[PDB]
């Protein structure tokens, strides 16, 4: 009764590939000048990987290299596996300056295009994040911090969880359904597979108060998972959208994240949306709050800001929205300076998720005693 | 009160050429074989379409020849649109993904995922209004673009409405933007007035349209480099203007490329079947309904239904009539919509919920559903 | 004094590998549709197969499955080799039919295209070819012998051979230089190859009355041959026509053979130029011939014949020009019928040699006691 | 008597535009770094230029840019040609392949190989009159395609002469080929005369031309479809039109996209320099130079000279003379020549071999080989 459902997938999956090698790229790119403009396309198949799109840079980067590179960390060094990082093609379809200061303060530069943008917070854990989403991810990182230490070798990178919770009323009851397929080695039997990844993955990750004998555990489903990653299997950036955010707790706007430099709003305003959304929620204001905002082209000001607060709100909502239009400077190239976003941090975020971490600049706290205060609490 | 804002592309779209050529290929691969496993990935760029993916069929099929009439059918037939159907490349890099069940019903899913569905009486399709009109808009400048109406615009074209809630009844469109490809035969102001005209006025209700609403008509002037030259498009990149343009939540999957054996395609759709249906019913005004499937197991692993206090019966009597009334099964869901017909290439743009001609927005079971639970 | 050099490669060699990957798609159509039109050109680099080009058939045939299949049997199975055919990207850009009964006669139907082909031969060998082409060939297949057959099993697949020949007044002297440079694995050092290569590749091969001490041999010349194949390097179809003709002993018109169906005078003119020149020399009517014939698009007469004995004619060569063009069908399709060329053979001609290899249609010298006996003689 | 034919095709036929892309990237390598490593493969079809290799230089170059402004210079620049420079697909697919002398003239060769270098007194150039005029022919073509003379004929052309010889000495021309794409604008009637009196007549000698002179101008119709469209072009397919049209004998290797360091492109060079001065010296009517290399080895394994009897000094006494005014080691030929600087995309279409202005094609050596034969 009252269940939700949220998926994850390891970094050696497919589309995470080219999450990952588009931000890579991006991240390069960076390093040398953090005032380029990146749309970077990612396309990996068996024995391959294209990288597209268009870029405008005084940067002089190596996509070959930054591409291997990116693939061997991942863990595909090898024909075995289905994909190997020294051997594959890599193929550029990088277009240069699309033919187009416009603003005397730089703040006030209009978006570069339209779209709707979500941001969610929730104190459901420590890290204001929904508990799905957030322990599905860490199923998937377990399982490829459990191969790369060598712990469990006959692991390969792609992988994907799920994680069913039961609900009542706001309050996480517990845990109804767990899902977790990993990619795996000829070193081992799925007998064996089913207890290690019950020992080894899903046991330090799962709190112990969430686990009953009703709790229905799927641990390779169909058996053998051997052939994975980009073998026999299409991976392209922007297609983890769900994954990256909030697992599907949280509405999305459509727009991916990697290979986006933080001028492309899709990106930018998302994190700032998951900025606002964590601060209102770490000052208290609001149990559960999610905001929307979304941009014309060639406009500065968000063309609508929503703030929802589920009930839960510890102020009238109207208050909300008026504190976050002045203590948040949502306007594109203001987020920038907001949350000093031109640095090459953004390969790391291509991964298990670009929220629940608190490293990131959009998931400081910094603006909580303020909101807390301004509206008047305690 | 409270802003909420959705947006949708033109079938020109780099994205959306992308979402049709998969299902182009697609439609082309179950009119021969029904029962065919289709993931079809699209990826096109300035002057070249890469058709990709895992296909197993019975189907023999010409890529080159779907994508090239589909382009065509786009309005992409010439160098000074950025791109040409009849001169592109077409690269295929298709391969072959390398009986279990007495009842073909009672199949496991082919994969994890959660899907969701959603339905509003906001609007006569029972979607909401800022993607409903978001579609229509784009679609009207599709539809003046090819009977001549307007000859000088292009394929290229994006809009973005944003209403405003007086919690939870319209009152009125608070912004409208529409930015259109265009030829270097118009000038922006008479481009601005044209659509003003012919496209956004025919289209926006006049009710919801005062002096204090707002219209970006390509904001940042002149419009003639587009589609895929200038940018790239990828399948499944316009996930949520496929659906409910950010009203609901989403689980992740795309649409375009599968057959309807993928859960991400199929349970989505029946989601819409149901929430649609309960909405038809007068059970609730607005519903979502998730779904969850776990590999290799044909019973979903949750059925949620949200209703925002709009229940008209008891939740757990809506939860009920879910289960009675419609078989969420994998294959169960495509026998209740008879999914197996090449009928795919018509949702890959404008959007895959809205259109009554679709099975899954048929509401054949709204007067069972309000039988079953009173009146 | 008076030296000539001619080298050849290996099935392994990336240029090769284009050629095998080609002809196999137009076997696999010819199996089908005898009558089809194929056009197949393969771009073969490090992780990946492009196979393009224009095909008109009624054939259905499955390109990924037919380029792996190639490159599995060329022996390219594993990533340490530096390219496997089970994870490799093959990726197809094939159009068909061009907008482009015509003739009463079929045997009449103008040429497809215009161009220039030559064929040569000479009694230096049994197999009426000369010499350093047809030992060079020989090498290079026999590396590939003892690589199969698992004698020498830390062989590579590329391979490349060159045979240095003096010359005096057309009598072969013996052998001035070797070339052979192979492929190999870490099971195996530069001395053992350099003398392996000697004893379990040269030896069977070049006859010892050929080989003095004056003989320069250069086997792994530069040390270390490692990485190899379509690793590091490209392989297109048609960049080893002399390789696949006469090793630059005969003039060549610029044609490539391999993807190429009958009915294209590139490839079947050169065979019945071979034809020609085969039959000419078998009938003892000259020591070495090379004739040229040439076509223009839409004419069935070839535009130019010339038969060339350099000197060693047994009967006036005005005599041999007109016997050329009443005992052979050199209009494109008299060829076809003429050479019975409607059939899958010919991913076996994409190796080591169209030439020398006696069961091709192009090498039977069924017309020399015609020929013989039209000329007057014994 | 005996006829013998040779073919051209212009610089818009589509293994030709892949020759000229591949030494344009080479030019702007060797612009920046002159030491560079290039060997640059380019595969142009339907929509798109691959352009692919091993390339380690220290220069930053643009592929997308060189390949574009290549295509456009030749003419393909409009999707009714059948190609477009400005909306085409640049694919790279480039790599860096993975100090021993100190003499650097003494460097081992990069790689084995044969090369053929030739030489005949038949035309001024010092070259075989049927691939001479056949150059002239698809040049003369694209002359007045861009001046504006001929505005109709598009830039994809082949040509084919067949020259008759009474023993060595040039009788005449027995057939002329000319073939050249054109826009609908044309009929066929008007396109042959036209290309009879501004492209054959002006090119082919009155003396050669008589009334059994064979023409064949567009032999099948209409030449509306072409360049990449319709065929397909890569690197290195036209070795033969690049070098001698099939009069003289051809190593096998390509010459565009690789720099001075291949001896496949290099020595073939320098044999065509050697020949030449020999036959400028008087010292010989035709003259055919075969040199030989292996890896690792600076010194050429063999160096023949055939005169084919047109020897007016000993023939012992040519290789001599080969040998002691010619540097044929790989990088003493690199000065010889002074072939590290962006010369290459000029030689990718219309001849290597004939133009006074190339380095390899200057007779510098011609009065000192006479002076040190005697007379
Ligand atoms: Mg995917
Ligand atoms: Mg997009
Ligand atoms: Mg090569
Ligand atoms: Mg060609």
């Amino acid at each position: 009764k009252h269940l939700f459902t949220s998926e994850s997938v390891s970094e050696g999956h497919p589309d995470k590939i080219a999450d990952q090698i588009s931000d890579a790229v991006l991240d390069a790119i960076l390093e040398q000048d953090p005032k380029a403009r990146v749309a970077c396309e990612t396309y990996v198949k068996t024995g391959m990987v294209l990288v597209g799109g268009e870029i405008t840079t005084s940067a002089w980067v190596d996509i070959e290299e930054i591409t291997r590179n990116t693939v061997r960390e991942i863990g595909y060094v090898h024909s075995d596996m289905g994909f190997d990082a020294n051997s594959c093609a890599v193929l550029s379809a990088i277009g240069k300056q699309s033919p187009d200061v416009d603003r005397a303060d730089p703040l006030e530069q209009g978006a570069g295009d339209q779209g709707l943008m979500f941001g969610y917070a929730t104190n459901e854990t420590d890290v204001l994040m929904p508990a799905p989403i957030t322990y599905a991810h860490r199923l998937v990182q377990r399982q490829a911090e459990v191969r790369k230490n060598g712990t469990l070798p006959w692991l390969r990178p792609d992988a994907k969880s799920q994680v069913t919770f039961q609900y009542d009323d706001g309050k996480i009851v517990g845990i109804d359904a767990v899902v977790l397929s990993t990619q795996h080695s000829e070193e081992i039997d799925q007998k064996s597979l089913q207890e290690a990844v019950m020992e080894e993955i899903i046991k330090p990750i799962l709190p112990a108060e969430w686990l009953t004998s009703a709790t229905k555990f799927f641990i390779n489903p169909t058996g053998r998972f051997v052939i994975g990653g980009p073998m026999g299997d299409c991976g392209l950036t922007g297609r983890k959208i769900i994954v990256d955010t909030y697992g599907g707790m949280a509405r999305h706007g459509g727009g991916a994240f990697s290979g986006k430099d933080p001028s492309k709003v899709d990106r930018s305003a998302a994190y700032a949306a998951r900025y606002v959304a964590k601060n209102i929620v770490a000052a208290g204001l609001a149990d559960r709050c999610e905001i929307q905002v979304s941009y014309a082209i060639g406009v500065a000001e968000p063309t609508s800001i929503m703030v929802e607060t589920f009930g839960t709100e510890k102020v009238p909502s109207e208050q909300l929205t008026l504190l976050v239009r002045e203590f948040f400077d949502l306007r594109p190239y203001g987020l920038i300076q907001m949350l000093d976003l031109l640095h090459p941090i953004y390969k790391e975020t291509a991964a298990y998720g670009h929220f629940g971490r608190e490293h990131f600049p959009w998931e400081k706290t910094d603006k909580a005693q303020l909101l807390r205060d301004a509206a008047g609490l305690k």
